[PDB]
């Protein structure tokens, strides 16, 4: 196991929390970002995670987080971009909400990846994993702005895989975040399924530029 | 009867498309961000020219307000406005946000706010002009590519929301060219694509790739 | 002014496209699997009507020979011939093979053997008509869908091999296997777009009423 | 205790995957075309080695019958059998038909006729091993590529049909001049070993919420 830590952003979210806890259990040092002090952050601190405040809603918050991260570590085993914000398209607030989702889903991973490249290449095996949403396959009549920002994130996978090769592998996981009768398998998944996707990507040596779909066959249903 | 809006029509591709639409008898409104001989050419050819700064939310909403004073109906909206910026060190966030605003925020707000203008037309279309770069991604133009990918998402999503009254489609040109075929493309290929989409009754949620077979070469 | 070949064109969509091409002023060759009133309609309209049995290599090579007696050039080949067969128990392999023969073997052999006819024309196209079913797959029509997916791969590969002299593209219409017309006309307009384009190769046009967003 | 079938296990990838599965403690049945040292090795490691000729319907159906005399259940079927043939002048149709038989007809009939063996197992998987060439197409290997693309369609379609009881997924690996060129065209600049495909297989077998997907195992050739 690497002694360089893994960063998981937005790890008070259900999926992020499970992944962070399992990485700690596996033996990784883990740094998390959080935007609200909560019982889940306490759970993470008690489990061994380093908890850094990160408000990814605007450029200045992203850069403040980056500065904090660099004080904390000079190497990273991986960055897992899990931070996610779903907002309603509330009338009169559509632009604000779309910009906020752009900031969380696209601006923050781009800036963190760009600024954190030297931390990742200080590690012998280095990975970026972008966690998006399987809604991008079809689009979303309801959640237009949300979906477009997750699609932008999936583009960053292809582009950073190209730029950062060969030293850093860059991949995605696209979970059906909503998640029963609309999937093929018809079962209720635990977050464990996302952790197993993450482990597959981290432990691989020959996989980059790819995105894992984790959606119980919703697309064939 | 209703006009077709083409945004950013001082750009090479947009100028050609607007002129060709006028030649084909359409009424045309263009947006422009810079007074230029190409904008004079469009006014002289018959286009109504509206200023539009899509670099920020306030510019986008000011343009929407202006458009709505100009017309109560639209035959179509062609989102052609595009800005390619370098990833200059220290300006990456500003440039990414600006391209987000032009390529994603603007089409989304214009589409949302202009839906009643389009539905006032018997046949109504939205066309998003992206960039074939999204297929592969770009090591060099990461932010640009990502904003164009977001635009392509808007095609699927608005095609769904605006059914059955507004058809929503895309064209993805290899805007670097403006390849397997090894010819130099004129903007006419983009206009032919636009005509196919406008003239179809059926087609929605699709994106036409105009790239000279780059992806097979 | 070189002729356009459209295969399997007593099928309603092929019939429509052939007739529209003739009205547009093209010389048109059609293939047909069985003699039928619409074949005489096509003859009457100006089409050069040729028998083509795409069931097996022999039938396909017979057709290619026959074609090459008619013309030394082609403006385009439109692979429209399509056969849907049920997955009848005990006949699944025979039916899968037959659909492979019509949808994959025939376009492959025709393209390979007719490349010189196409390169004799200043502008040359191949258009593969598949079926929009390939995007999602089909629980029921597994074999049919797989053969249509194989045909779509031929677009990419022949586009690469035949560049720059022949443009190779697809049209993937929805519900083609359910056809007994806006649908046929949208296919014709897609064909016209492809034939008339100058910078488009390796692509597949989806024609499906927005089914994939619905 | 239900066995995993890997077809075409003389091949380099299938051989490795079969050996690793046996090492992991699974029972394994393999198919083979010809006797080879690799078949002896598989037998010695504990594989049940069955003859199978996937060149035509008769041979495929004979293999299915033979499998049914060997086991009343399957944990998984991994369709690894693959045939690459040159587009030899005057043999194009023969070769395209043969590759259709191995890559499309065989997995189709095997899946259709062996579904009951799979549903005898509590967790059941079908895995289609295709080839990453399908993404771009191939100027050279047109027929081969088209048969591999047909196989990838079978993933989507059997995933729909066989849900919820059987998960159906694919692995699309980047299967001398050709190697040198392909490596330079990969992003990671590594030559892969078959272990990369075994890890993909383990991910699919061990997952619970994944069906209808295809894993791309290609060193980032598509982004370079």
């Amino acid at each position: 196991l690497s002694s360089a830590p893994i960063l998981i952003t937005g790890a008070s979210q259900r999926v992020g929390l499970h992944c962070a806890l399992r990485l700690l259990e596996h033996g990784h040092r883990v740094i998390i970002s959080y935007r609200t002090e909560h019982a889940s952050v306490t759970e993470l601190r008690q489990a061994g995670a380093v908890a850094l405040y990160g408000d990814f809603s605007c450029e200045t918050g992203i850069m403040a987080f980056i500065d904090l991260l660099k004080t904390q570590t000079s190497s990273l085993r991986a960055v897992v971009h899990n931070a996610s914000e779903w907002l309603a398209e509330t009338p009169g607030e559509e632009a604000d909400n779309f910009t906020r989702m752009f900031s969380v889903h696209m601006l923050a991973p781009y800036l963190i990846n760009l600024h954190c490249e030297p931390l990742l290449t200080a590690s012998e095996v280095a990975d970026i994993v972008h966690i998006s949403d399987d809604v991008t396959r079809k689009g979303s009549s309801k959640h237009i702005a949300y979906c477009a920002t997750k699609a932008g994130l999936e583009s960053l996978t292809l582009s950073f895989a190209a730029r950062f090769a060969p030293l850093v592998k860059v991949n995605g996981i696209a979970p059906a975040l909503l998640m029963l009768a609309k999937s093929a398998l018809g079962i209720e998944p635990g977050a464990e399924v996302i952790y197993q996707s993450l482990r597959y990507l981290l432990d691989s040596t020959y996989v980059t530029g790819t995105t894992l779909t984790v959606n119980g066959g919703r697309h064939v249903k």
